């Protein structure tokens, strides 16, 4: 019974999370994941200052509102050559990566590891956060309270 984030640097707060290596998490699951990381989903804004500090991915994600991928370098395989916020206006499905804000990281780029998941709660999954350097922190607990994402 094992989970796996992988989590990437956090920039003015804002992080991506990819829950077993492909896009499978609901808007449900995401906000509960985030609060697991005493975090929330982050707004149009704060992702637009974190993309402003230097955030950027591949993946597609849910923020407040909607799905997104932060761009900084046009990449023809990455949100189709867009930079900026783009937003994912036509998909036929509901599962994706998240994103997530932590207002006490630090202002800009912060690359260090995620060394905890403050506010998971008790329960049975081993839950290992992935670094993008492979450095892992791994603790038994569970953070989805709606039982349709279980
Ligand atoms: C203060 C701070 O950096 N908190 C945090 C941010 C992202 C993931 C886990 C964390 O504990």
């Amino acid at each position: 019974n094992q989970i796996d984030l992988n989590v990437t640097c956090r920039y003015a707060g804002v992080f991506h999370v990819e829950k077993n290596g492909r896009y499978s998490i609901s808007r449900t699951e995401a906000a509960d994941l985030c609060q697991a990381f005493n975090s929330t989903l982050p707004t149009m804004d704060q992702m637009k200052l974190a993309l402003s500090k230097g955030f950027e991915t591949c993946r597609y994600g849910f923020i407040e509102g909607n799905v997104v991928i932060p761009r900084i370098h046009p990449n023809a395989i990455c949100a189709a050559n867009h930079t900026g916020v783009y937003i994912l206006v036509t998909s036929n499905t509901s599962h994706y990566d998240t994103y997530c804000f932590n207002a006490s990281a630090p202002p800009e780029e912060d690359c260090t590891s995620v060394t905890d998941l403050p506010n998971s709660f008790d329960g049975p999954v081993t839950i290992t956060i992935v670094n993008r350097d492979g450095t892992r922190y791994s603790k038994k607990g569970e953070y989805r309270t709606h039982q349709e994402d279980i």
